[PDB]
């Protein structure tokens, strides 16, 4: 018996468990409600706090899944299963979940709110992959991660009407920070310190967070890996949402006769459909063939969202704040295999100019043919036009670029030249472990485990090179947390991370090699995404 | 009077002149007439041939300058006087030289024809760098230079008229060509192997005989050095023309003030001017502010050219046809000093940014904002948008692709794939003697000095390694005109000069180091003004 696994929150009591890693234990306590139960006719509905609870909830292993959509491209294939649901799928999926050192730390210790990404459309907090056992013993943090909903359930939206709103998925995630703010303490952690972080989808979301004023005053810093708020992929329109989610009703049979209607009544139908029967359809409302593009997203409301993300990021003060930003090396590869044309997992994917041509259709759908001539433009290689090594590589960039990586840059830029401190980086490390084809570099995601510390699972057969290389990264994640400053503040004896300016532009690689600064964010190709491209389409 | 200074023409007899030379002597026969003096009711029209004259011609000395603008912006410096007239003006100016060695060759010798450039305003075949002495004696060439009328005097258009049908000064350069196939052999020349070359206008000049029917005919091989016919600067459309021309006439009080009527009268008019009087004015008709610009150029008129250069080149065949083309490293430099904001001769010319968009205004005339906007994309360096020194090297690389490197690019494909044989160069040494600043580089027209071995004279002090550099690129140029190869005709021993494909684009660098391959004359940045620019611009 521990009396450090039995902790009292505000509505009643938990038991935790205590894990188990190479170098000491750790509690964690899974599966902590905070919310009641999205079901029936609270389905699109904003989330409600948790009503308190007598006697003990059991807070030893993880809860359910949002209900969301699986995929079967490749499977029993590692690279996709372990993005994949590993229990259940219910609406009842919304619990969080925090480790804590032990033995539970005496001074208040700041607070990792992780938030997964997974395109709004999947993703859970209990993958393998987010574990927090390694990251809190070595580091001696806080973690704290949720679950939101996603899909349909999170993002379906009928702007102005009160049955679907939109947003609730972003509203999900505010209520587990209110409940960081009311909670925390009781674990150790100090609500004076809170450090929001994701990746792709869940980078945008904590971007979406820094713009809504509501959200503001529940951390102090900021980690946006390989996403962005500002992103051709994280927003859409009040009318577009409106045209996805009448087409979602219309597939599942919604409404029962005449189209009406009320937007009432629409959603009352909706409300009696299974939840697998949304999700088969979730994808035929994509109004065109692409990748890189998703059904059910953050939508523009005027309430969650004043504007849109762009213009907010302009006209908005961010003194005081702290971002740490970055993308990995190859962010556009893993999305090629989802609907480009002659590419496959299983060869080398050497495509053709005439493949390169229709690719680059899917890669930046809804453009002018003038605009696709531009981006066909700056990214051929006109000394060897047709080589398809380098057709491949560029169609990669074009949706790396497009996607990922220009948006960063733009959001970033605009953050330091107007109050935050900025640091920047660009992981350029492949896993010996990594299951995906050796042209795919360094995809979409696969940083994840090495800030975690996953290489330190003794079942896992990474290299000691990498391990070393996880402590470092777990090292300037965890500093960021405490001190706002990826550097070691007592260290003058190691590689200098400066600071990403609007005019210097420096950032650093992070490799098994030691820190290399470098400067220019894909400077030259996302001039041409972030200043000639609009202009290019006021034409028409 | 030798025996070998007197020779017999089919227009009556000459008396030549024997130079010297550092290695031997040359026979020269200078101002030999070739048409009727183009004046009075003849200002204008096409050239007639020389009636046949009694007696001994005097062919010792140079005739007089074609009536031209004469340059004042750098009064009594070298890097400008060494451009303008060194003979009177006058309108009495068709005249060719003759150069042949001593003692006059045995065989049928092969001939080179050199056409001046000066963006058809200017130029005469009486300049020192056109010398021919030390050519014709190296390499035991016959060299043939001729005058053509520059400037409204060969170029003035009224078209559909007959008064002034314009590109009358192109006539006058074929009409040269006749008389040297009727007339080389006096010479010991080879009336069947005569290579055409000349620079800038000159180059533009022998690209248009190429494009032409009657002129076909008349030569055997080409050399285009830094110009080419279809770059902006060279041609005109018939509606443009008559513009400027009405224009002029205006400025100097035709019609008779004032009763604007037909063709005839105006024309009329404009033969009772001085002939200084109409090059007082040949700059106020250009329609705005631009470098690279001329007022008086070729006309596109459905005679001479049946249709833009830019459509003969593509819709032609030329098997059986050899073509050296090149261009200096830094061809836009030049004319800057002319009409860009913030250039000059006698500073760094460190332009700032705002400086170097109102230069792309005018280094690029004409073109939509949007199209600006392009330009200003590609040309700048993102990491270093206000660098003053990469700005000034910008704007010289947006001149001189715009106007020579990628109109030359895109002519050197064409031909290579469609049956010619080509070469191509990059000339990048800096004589030790020019002028200009070192910012400049190595400006329009400043490989002419050593193609001509003027590096041999030995009153000019130029460096050793210079002299041999000369020779080196004077056997070049007379090993293409013997046998279509600039190789060394069977010499394994020295580096090779491989011909210029549409696929694999293969030039090498003129320089004191031996020959370097290279593949792509620039390939990028002439990908934006061959491809894209025009798709930009057809849409309004
Ligand atoms: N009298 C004037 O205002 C005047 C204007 C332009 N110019 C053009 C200079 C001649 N030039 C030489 C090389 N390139 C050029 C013209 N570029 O536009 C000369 C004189
Ligand atoms: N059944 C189908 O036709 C289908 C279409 C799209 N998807 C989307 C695959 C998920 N995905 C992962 C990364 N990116 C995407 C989607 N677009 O890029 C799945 C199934
Ligand atoms: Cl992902
Ligand atoms: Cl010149």
């Amino acid at each position: 018996e521990d009396a450090e696994l039995l902790v009292t929150v505000r509505g009643g009591r938990l038991r935790g468990i205590r894990l188990k890693t190479p170098g000491g234990p750790v509690s964690a306590f899974l599966g902590i409600p905070f919310a009641e139960p999205p079901m029936g006719p609270r389905r699109f509905l904003p989330p409600e706090p948790k009503q308190p609870w007598s006697g003990v909830v059991d807070a030893t292993t993880f809860q359910s899944v949002c209900y969301q959509y699986v995929d079967t491209l490749y499977p029993g294939f590692e690279g996709t299963e372990m993005w994949n649901p590993n229990r259940e799928l219910s609406e009842d999926c919304l619990y969080l979940n925090v480790w804590t050192p032990y033995p539970r730390p005496t001074s208040p210790t700041p607070v990792l709110v992780w938030i997964y990404g997974g395109g709004f459309y999947s993703g859970a907090s209990s993958l393998d992959v987010y574990d927090g056992r390694f990251l809190v013993q070595a580091e001696r943090t806080v973690l704290v991660s949720m679950n939101y909903r996603v899909g349909a359930f999170g993002f379906l939206a009928l702007p102005g009407s009160r049955e679907a709103p939109g947003n609730v998925g972003l509203l999900d995630q505010r209520l587990a920070l209110q409940w960081v703010q009311e909670n925390v303490a009781a674990f150790g952690g100090d609500p004076t310190s809170v450090t929001l972080f994701g990746e792709s989808a869940g980078a945008a979301s904590v971007g979406m967070h820094l713009l809504s004023p509501p959200s503001r005053g529940l951390f102090h810093r900021a980690v946006l890996q390989s996403g962005a708020p500002n992103g051709p992929w994280a927003t859409v329109g009040m009318g577009e949402a409106r045209r996805r989610a009448t087409q979602l009703a219309h597939l599942v049979g919604c409404p029962p006769g005449g189209t009406g209607g009320n937007d009432t009544e629409l959603v009352a139908c909706l409300r009696t459909r299974p939840a697998q029967v949304l999700v088969n359809h979730e994808w035929h409302v994509l109004p065109q063939e692409s990748v890189f593009r998703f059904s059910f997203v953050p939508v523009v409301d005027g309430d969650f969202l004043s504007d849109t993300p762009e213009a907010l990021i302009n006209a908005g003060d961010f003194h005081g704040l702290q971002v740490l930003v970055g993308v990995v090396k190859d962010e556009g590869s893993y999305f090629l295999v989802y609907g480009a044309p002659g590419f496959s997992k299983d060869n080398e994917s050497l495509i053709s100019r005439a493949e390169f041509l229709a690719g680059v259709r899917v890669g930046v759908p809804q453009v002018s043919d003038l605009a696709a001539e531009a981006v066909v433009l700056h990214y051929t290689d006109w000394l060897h036009p047709e080589d398809p090594a380098r057709l491949r590589e560029a169609l990669s960039d074009v949706v790396g670029d497009h996607n990922v990586v220009c948006p960063v840059a733009q959001l970033a830029g605009r953050l330091a030249a107007q109050g935050a401190r900025v640091y920047a980086y660009v992981f350029e490390h492949r896993a010996s472990t990594l299951s995906w084809p050796l042209w795919m570099g360094v995809p979409h995601g696969y940083e994840i485990e090495f800030i975690f510390g996953i290489p330190l699972d003794p079942s896992r057969n990474y290299t000691a090179e990498e391990k070393i290389f996880a402590q470092r990264l777990m090292r300037y994640w965890a500093n960021f947390a405490r001190t706002g400053d990826p550097n070691e503040p007592r260290d003058p004896k190691a590689p200098q991370w400066p600071p990403y300016t609007a005019g210097a532009q420096q950032y650093v690689s992070l490799d098994l090699r030691p820190l290399e600064v470098r400067r220019g964010l894909r400077a030259q190709a996302c001039a041409f995404w972030n200043r000639f491209l609009p202009k290019l389409l006021s034409a028409t």
